[PDB]
DNA sequence: GCCGGTTAACCGGC
DNA sequence: GCCGGTTAACCGGC
């Protein structure tokens, strides 16, 4: 992580702040590590600048050099074609990262998270699990395990003001621990500071390690649901 | 419908959500009729102060199936004295005479966008609510109808889903297993009893879950199932 | 503690 | 046309 060495100032300064914090976050990155520091679409347009030659959807899509990189980062193929010096690409809520880091060609894909602990705790969707299984499917089927990390930064507040954070990264949990709550869009869902962090093996490891639990978890969903929405409702059908 | 009579008078000449003037309009028109979920539960409520127990202020809905839709839960009922506008609410407005009930949402469609159907209800819920509906021979205590609203206000919309066909209903499971469907697009040729809705909205609901649990198998499964 | 259903909408592939 | 996955979080039952 580009942002671990540096992520105990991140919550001195922080802790005391006065929902998106993330704003705060990004000025703060863009402060201490500016040439690595970009928002996603920014990176994109960024790209495509460097290139004012390719234009085209399909062109503009080779630029990535890594069919996982273009899955994680590009937008929809109209988009991409219609993106011009002028037409340029904005925000997006859709868009992986929150904030990107870049250096090397090594991607840390960032998000941040905020909680409001006056609340009663509640897991919030962190992921979809099936966007998760096609990455995970992608790192293999081209083996690109050594370029982009996906971590999380929470900022915990109250009635608005911080009071504390938290710091964990996906591919330093246990992927047979991640809970995917199926019907919330079947996101894996968890608060950063319970997030395990713990694993051993490598990055191929994990990904293989993940889908085992995708499919097994799809596997358990598919009977679940036979158990949960078609048997206790087979009474009311003659 | 409550509104359907006056769902001409809606609409005149005018001159984010549009769901504010859609209230006052009936409250103005149907005031003794009108009310806002939260408005109506302080109500039942206010109407009754010798009750405090939680599974007292709950037997008042003298309805299981009404319970069911309307309750706020224990918690939230043992503490009131206020009750909040929460958007969990089954509906935004209600509409009772003579112990029946309209339960309407009102939503609002931003015309200009690439029209991309909208979250209505839970299917789930819809299913437990046929149950309740069914086991307690309720097929003439409430409706569940629908009032759209376009803008870019360029039109508007008005569908009682008991009046459409279930087996039309498309259940998006990954969407928190909610239908989805624009107003202006719901079916609206239903013929049958009420009872006769439920049970065949069951038979839609089972048959969609199955669909589902398979589908699960194709798409989440057998593609990753080689490594 | 443990557990998972619900908001209001919103694209992009083919 | 036709189809369905994604946001950012949020809460009550036993």
């Amino acid at each position: 992580s580009f942002i671990k060495p540096i992520y105990q100032d991140i919550n001195s300064i922080l802790i005391g702040q006065k929902e998106p914090f993330e704003k705060l976050v990004y000025k703060f990155l863009k402060e201490n590590l500016s040439d690595l520091t970009f928002k996603q679409y920014e990176y994109l347009n960024d790209l495509f600048m460097k290139n004012p030659a390719i234009i085209g959807h399909e062109a503009r899509y080779k630029l990535f050099n890594s069919p996982t990189l273009l899955f994680l980062l590009s937008r929809g193929k109209a988009a991409t074609e219609n993106w011009s010096i002028e037409n340029l690409f904005e925000e997006k809520q859709n868009d992986t990262a929150d904030i990107l880091l870049v250096k090397d060609q090594f991607y840390e894909l960032l998000d941040v998270k905020t909680r409001n602990i006056s609340k009663s705790a509640f897991a919030p969707n962190i992921i979809s699990a099936y966007k998760l299984a096609q990455t995970c499917a992608k790192m293999i089927d081209n083996k690109e395990f050594d370029l982009f990390d996906i971590n999380y930064l929470e900022v915990d507040w109250e009635l608005l003001v911080c009071v504390s954070t938290s710091f964990a990264e996906l591919f330093k949990s246990e992927p047979s621990e991640l809970y995917i709550n199926w019907a919330a869009a079947m996101q894996i869902q968890f608060h950063v500071r319970d997030l395990d962090q713990g694993f051993n093996g490598t990055r191929e490891e994990w990904a293989k390690s993940y889908l085992k639990h995708f499919v097994t978890q799809a596997e358990q969903r598919a009977i679940s649901m036979i158990d949960k929405f078609v048997k206790p409702f087979k009474k009311y059908i003659l």
